[PDB]
RNA sequence: GCGGUGGAAACUACCAAGCUGGAGUACGGUAGGGGCAGAGGGAAUUUCCGGUGGAGCGGUGAAAUGCGUAGAGAUCGGAAAGA
């Protein structure tokens, strides 16, 4: 189990090439994790919106055990996994209090790596 | 062409004396990622230290090497580091 509370932050790092749909309470304790890698499929087809449906499905359909009510989303990151893990948090519709990024922003902090010249 | 000699004085040069628009300086402002030195800053990244949780994470045209049950990645806190 854990602490029973039903409202807790779910984090959704959306990868260039993958999801990861991840919730977890106010301190930051994880209850539960699933990401495309998780749910089956893996390779070329991991990091496309159905990953992302399947993936936030298959996350958030196993805290029926807490049913939570107040859900808040703080997503991160590029890639094609943002929209339809919304889409599927709002197709199971619990108290989805307010969504939002906490996208690393740099300030030119390191230099990124060479371009690809593919 | 060179030399001697007699004349001219506009121009270059010369002698002397003024002039200011050229150029500077004095003064008052004014704008500036001009330079150098000293302090201070916060994102981000990486690594380490803790709590969670358990099988992938990462990557690609598609894969693979790598890393991962010695608990990875993800998440929250704690430091430190250089750029």
């Amino acid at each position: 189990s854990a602490r029973k509370i039903p409202k807790g932050v779910i984090h959704v790092q959306a990868s260039f090439n993958n999801t990861i749909v991840t919730v977890t309470d106010v301190r930051g304790r994880v209850v539960s994790w699933a990401s495309a890698g998780t749910c089956g499929f893996r390779g070329t087809k991991r990091g496309t919106p159905f990953a992302a449906q399947t993936a936030a499905g298959n996350a958030i359909r196993t805290v029926v055990e807490q049913g939570m009510q107040r859900a808040e989303v703080m997503i991160k990151g590029p890639g094609l996994g943002r929209d339809a893990a919304l889409r599927a948090i709002r197709r199971s519709g619990i108290l989805l209090s307010f969504v939002r990024d906490v996208t690393p922003m740099p300030h030119n902090g390191c230099r990124p790596p060479k371009k690809r010249r593919v």
